[PDB]
């Protein structure tokens, strides 16, 4: 095992000092990375120096501690954001909002720094591979728009506040990326992401049925109604909530034409109903029979069938992404985003080098491993039942012919004697 | 039972039983409640509330009693096992619920002092939406409009607020995720895990039967209410056998071992793989012998 670990990572002068892990990643060979040896090596790197001035340094520059510090900074920023949104804001921002804005601005600067680390188009193409980093940029742009709008006169400030309120949701949901590190959680997130296509295919049909029912209900009643714009809302509004247990029992089949004295009041004569008002309830049944009991159970069955395959694929993919996570957090500076401005002002390993004797030793070990592999492969092949049967049949055929030749020859001898 | 100088080892062994820890904790809470209940009025109701909260543990403790039944015990074990997956679901549901509640609270009530009600308001309404309550009254209130109503003078409502039409839309997406996406995933997880958990639970219960039986064999006859007399008085599994019976048992064991080895060898030698291997080897040897005779037979032709 130790020699395997050493072989997996060592500079190759012939191949541009690229270790086996880098080549496997470039080839996207998930099986190689998912192997136990590579996973153990990645875990060893994750713990950095601890693996359980110099005393401080080993703890400080380990990737795991940097990950924890970044996570804590993010959590604090999130807490401040919540406090800001809930409480009233004056004309000028408070200290908390200044801190939040500075954090966002520095994070955007750090994203630009990652972009730049004349090939810029290739760098952008590579960067687009990370889907999270696109939504992050979009959310930052929306936040900047909200900030610009919030500092104007009264008519715009509330719009800026609403922009903040809508934007907070993305940052609240971004915690899935942080959770990704956990063994159990990451695959769960991947499966959740995968199921959304089936969810959308269900949604289309549900939307069709809901539109039909809403249009029918709206048309049956309110005969003399001007177009306006409320009709489009009314179509979608009521039926959508019926999926979740609200049936509006008050206004299913109103009494309409009847005498309703009620109590503590004079008798009131209600309108004499309308033509074809008894068809709405019946329809309201069929819709509920379809949206609730038919499609949802089908979706459940689809999930059950897809679960196993999605689980396996997600596990392998997360084991593959571990390496990118580890290297990304190894490269990053120690100070969390709020204070990385100093690191950027200052701005303004994976592989271990080995001695010649060790290189020759590793080469010898590799050749020995190859020889053992081929010998074992041949031994397994020659012990297969099919090969043994084939050899037995061929040798039996040859023996039969030789036996016949001897028998015919033995016949000649009888005459000789 | 703890006492039946090794006391640390006894405690370490005792901690293995998870029920016996919660039992002690509940007893301590009950003692605290009893002490509080006998003071003046301001504390007596707090003691009563302590009793009311404590009763739940004793009501749920009946699962241990049910454990003896063949069917029930495995069910309890499976229920206990599924809670990890339940927790993993709960974390994500909590994240989504917090996001929705904070958004709803922030969109409305712009001029609101911090106080402490906000933390409640965030969690309160969204949690119940999972179970069929949508608060139809206060989804999209009419706000800015004329509402004469009846048996009353005309009342002019506030002119709504900016961005109040975004809350309903959000309220849809949340419901589309919490209710139809995560729950069905949890159902699928349960379906996949059921078989393995069932088998493991059956085996584990069959293992725990012995501990149950011995524990209740050792205990005194009188139930706990009257065990004080037994303790004041305080203040089998194996049968002994004769020598001849011991020798007989040893002979039977040796015979069983001999039969086991003989049957194992008989099964091994009748395998198809071994027969094919022997056939091939003997055929090869026969072929060589046939060739040797044939070459030798050629010599004889010259001899004749
Ligand atoms: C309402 C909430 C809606 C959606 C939240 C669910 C998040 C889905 C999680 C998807 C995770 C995922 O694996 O896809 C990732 C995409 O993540 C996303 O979907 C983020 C989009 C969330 C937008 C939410 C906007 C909220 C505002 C309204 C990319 O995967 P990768 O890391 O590039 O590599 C994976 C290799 N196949
Ligand atoms: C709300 C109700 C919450 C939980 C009730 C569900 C009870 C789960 C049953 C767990 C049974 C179980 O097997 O775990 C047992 C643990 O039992 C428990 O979880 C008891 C904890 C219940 C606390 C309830 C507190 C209620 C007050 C609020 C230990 O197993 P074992 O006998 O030591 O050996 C088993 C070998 N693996
Ligand atoms: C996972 C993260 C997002 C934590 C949850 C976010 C918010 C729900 C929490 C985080 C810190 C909390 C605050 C901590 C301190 C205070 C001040 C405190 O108000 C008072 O001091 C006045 C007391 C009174 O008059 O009653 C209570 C509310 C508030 C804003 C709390 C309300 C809810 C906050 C913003
Ligand atoms: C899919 C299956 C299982 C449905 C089971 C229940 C339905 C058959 C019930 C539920 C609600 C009922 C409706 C509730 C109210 C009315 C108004 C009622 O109108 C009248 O009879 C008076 C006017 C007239 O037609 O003369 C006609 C039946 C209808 C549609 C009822 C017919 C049967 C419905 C659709
Ligand atoms: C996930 C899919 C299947 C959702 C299906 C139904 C939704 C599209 C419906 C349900 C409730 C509807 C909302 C109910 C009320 C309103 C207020 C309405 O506000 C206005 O148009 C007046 C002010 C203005 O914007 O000019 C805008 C649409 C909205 C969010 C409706 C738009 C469509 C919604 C989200
Ligand atoms: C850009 C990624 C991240 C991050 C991601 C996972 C864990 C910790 C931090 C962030 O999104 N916000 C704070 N700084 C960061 O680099």
């Amino acid at each position: 095992e130790q020699l395997a670990m050493k072989l997996l990572t060592y500079e190759l002068k012939n191949w541009s000092n690229a270790t086996c892990l880098q080549l496997a990643v470039a080839a996207k060979h998930r099986d190689f990375i998912a192997h136990t040896c590579s996973q153990m090596l990645l875990t060893d790197m994750w713990m950095g120096r601890l693996r359980m001035g110099r005393k401080i340094y080993e703890f400080y520059n380990a990737p795991i501690v940097k990950f924890w510090f970044y996570t804590l900074a993010y959590i604090g920023y999130l807490m401040l954001f919540n406090y800001i949104v809930l409480v009233k804001m004056e004309r000028w921002p408070s200290t908390q909002e200044w801190i939040v804005i500075s954090y966002i601005f520095t994070l955007g600067i750090e994203k630009m720094r990652e972009i730049l680390m004349g090939k810029l188009l290739q760098k952008v193409k590579v960067w687009l591979q990370e889907y999270w980093n696109v939504t992050d940029l979009i959310a930052i742009l929306l936040f900047s728009v909200g900030m610009i709008l919030r500092l104007q006169d009264q008519p715009f400030r509330s719009d800026g506040r609403v922009i903040y309120c809508v934007n907070i949701i993305y940052w609240y949901i971004r915690l899935l990326d942080i959770f990704g590190v956990n063994k159990y959680l990451g695959p769960y997130v991947m499966m959740i992401g995968k199921m959304m296509i089936d969810m959308m295919y269900f949604v289309i049909i549900m939307l069709v049925v809901l539109m039909s029912f809403g249009v029918a209900r709206q048309a049956i009643l309110f005969p003399n109604e001007e177009p306006s714009w409320k009709l489009a809302k009314n179509i979608f509004y009521m039926p959508y909530w019926m999926i979740y247990g609200e049936v509006f029992a008050d206004q299913i089949d109103p009494p309409c034409g009847q005498n309703e004295t009620r109590e503590d009041g004079k008798t009131i004569q209600l309108p004499p109903c309308k033509t074809g008002a008894w068809i709405v309830p019946a329809i309201m049944a069929c819709y509920l029979l379809v949206a609730n009991i038919l499609l949802v159970n089908l979706l459940i069955a689809v999930f059950n069938n897809t679960f196993f395959e999605v689980k396996s694929i997600s596990n392998q993919v997360w084991k593959f992404q571990r390496y990118q996570l580890i290297m990304t957090f190894h490269e990053r500076p120690v100070l969390p985003p709020p204070l990385i401005i100093f690191s950027h002002m200052t701005m303004i390993g994976l592989k271990l080098f080995i001695t010649d004797d060790e290189l020759k030793k590793v080469h010898d070990f590799e050749e020995q491993c190859i020889e053992e592999y081929f010998r074992e492969k041949d031994d397994r092949f020659n012990s297969s039942n099919d090969e043994r049967i084939r050899v037995t049949s061929e040798r039996v055929e040859n023996m039969s012919m030789r036996l016949e030749e001897v028998n015919e020859r033995e016949h000649s001898m009888k005459a000789s004697l």
